[PDB]
């Protein structure tokens, strides 16, 4: 119980463009807030947007909490990061622009990273997908997953993690990066192909159909 | 309702010591966590001591968060003002080696901070109080009051206030320093002789007195 610390990433933009009436970013704060696990949300969100969530305070069962976003989506995380409860036991990274993710999933990537230490809900990739090098040539093989977020996390080792990556100097430019420099294990938790990121006027219309259904 | 912050500076050290078995910083921590207009408390205090608070955070009905403090009375105040919640309309400074405050000295404080923009908990000077030159002399005169705390001022107003003091660099030399810059009123609520700051070893015997009789 109030275990885990929600950092939301929501930094009109995308995530605010509503979905039946209601702002895409509102759809995940509100299916976090509802856990009883979850203690707080931290939204990662320029100060304009705050009202957006600052609105249902009292409505919610987690503290709110606010968090201004960076250049780079790790930057963003790093700020949410300094905001959460200084004991809580579980960070969970969302995206905003996945309003669809299910309790169930969610549930199940805060078991595995709290039994694993680092968890992100992944689907299995549905296309052909091929290493290829410089030359533009294939690179061979005689199974692959796609990321979604939640990515739940300890928050010692998010910590330890970007102590590395800002001394080093490593660099960031996929959305696993940080943990992978360290060799604490990370844990693939099978979510649903339901939860999209909306990116596209046409995700959008996605999203709805997806509601409805 | 949980429209104030306190900002509770506690950062053994004198705060720390057990006054019937409970280290003051408690006490005043507790009077203001019962209090339905405090929605937040933002203990200010060395990492070292922040499981005292932490223990009772399922049990308060105010959202916990800390603060680092800083070599200055105000940096630690500043410290705190950072982490106060986004939409708090009140800002409630108090020193937590001022355990023995009261409900309704505090409330009391709150209203005119309210109605003011700024208020402080005083009490009528007991001694003779001069003001001296520089070759020691009397300078004459043909009220004065002891401030204590909370100080109790809206956000907007000491975030001002410490943009002036930052920039210009005016000195803070006593605790009224930053409003006194402004040119706001302040409001001194009529407070009790009873609330003592516990300084030497002789007060922590008068603050055992106090809470027996
Ligand atoms: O923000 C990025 O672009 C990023 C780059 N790397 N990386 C990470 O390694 C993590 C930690 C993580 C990965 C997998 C499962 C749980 C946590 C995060 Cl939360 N963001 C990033
Ligand atoms: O921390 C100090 O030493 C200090 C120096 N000046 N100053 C202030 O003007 C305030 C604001 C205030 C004063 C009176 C009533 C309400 C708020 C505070 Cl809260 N701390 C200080
Ligand atoms: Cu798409
Ligand atoms: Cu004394
Ligand atoms: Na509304
Ligand atoms: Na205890």
């Amino acid at each position: 119980e109030k275990s885990v610390s929600v950092i939301l990433l929501a930094g009109m933009p995308k995530q605010y463009i509503p979905l039946l009436g209601q702002p895409i970013a509102l759809y995940s704060f509100f299916t976090f807030s509802r856990m009883p696990e979850v203690k707080e949300i931290v939204v990662v969100c320029d100060p304009f947007f705050r009202d957006i969530f600052e609105e249902y305070e009292e409505s919610i069962d987690v503290d709110l909490s606010f968090a201004i976003p960076g250049k780079e989506r790790q930057d963003s995380v790093y700020s949410g990061l300094q905001e959460i409860d200084v004991n809580s036991e579980l960070v969970c990274i969302h995206d905003s622009a996945r309003p669809l993710v299910n309790t169930e999933d969610v549930e199940k990537v805060l078991k595995d990273g709290s039994a694993v230490g680092a968890a992100v809900l992944g689907v299995p990739a549905k296309a052909t997908i091929k290493e290829v090098n410089s030359d533009s040539l294939v690179v061979k093989t005689l199974t692959l997953w796609e990321m979604q977020t939640p990515q739940v996390i300890k928050p010692e080792l998010l910590k330890k993690g970007f102590e590395l990556v800002k001394s080093e100097g490593l660099e960031v430019t996929d959305d696993v990066s940080i943990v992978e420099y360290l060799k604490h294990p990370v844990y693939v938790s099978q979510g649903s192909y339901t939860n999209i990121k909306v990116t596209t006027p046409d995700d959008l219309l996605l999203a709805e159909r997806i509601l409805s259904e």
